[PDB]
């Protein structure tokens, strides 16, 4: 509610890899909150099982107001993996850069969370 199915968690897995790579992660509830704050996060991504559970019903919020999409996948272990870092991660934010060559898969990720 949004969440993913697990087709797309593991779409979403493959895109946060690449992410990674193009230094498009940024990995964390608080880093995520800067990017939707500086305008730059393109999705915002919430672990399902994630504590506190403050930050899952605040963040939808905040990403709502701000014309942000964001989808829940099933674990923060996952999201952690994807992530390139060997902990849990609550929230991650796919932000966008200028000219970059991830746009087409994250326009596209970003549509069919509309769905």
């Amino acid at each position: 509610f949004p969440l993913a199915s697990p087709d797309l968690n593991n779409k979403i897995i493959n895109l946060v890899q690449q992410a990674c790579n193009y230094k498009q992660l940024r990995k964390g509830a608080n880093e995520a909150t800067k990017a939707l704050n500086r305008g730059i996060a393109e999705i915002v991504l919430l672990a399902a099982d994630a504590e506190p559970l403050e930050i899952l019903l605040h963040l939808p919020l905040v990403c709502e107001d701000k014309n942000t999409p964001y989808v829940f996948v099933r674990s923060k272990v996952a999201l952690g993996r994807a992530c390139g870092v060997s902990r849990p991660v609550i929230a991650a934010a796919i932000t966008s850069k200028d000219g970059s060559s991830l746009s087409s898969q994250i326009t596209e990720l970003k549509d069919q969370i509309e769905q």
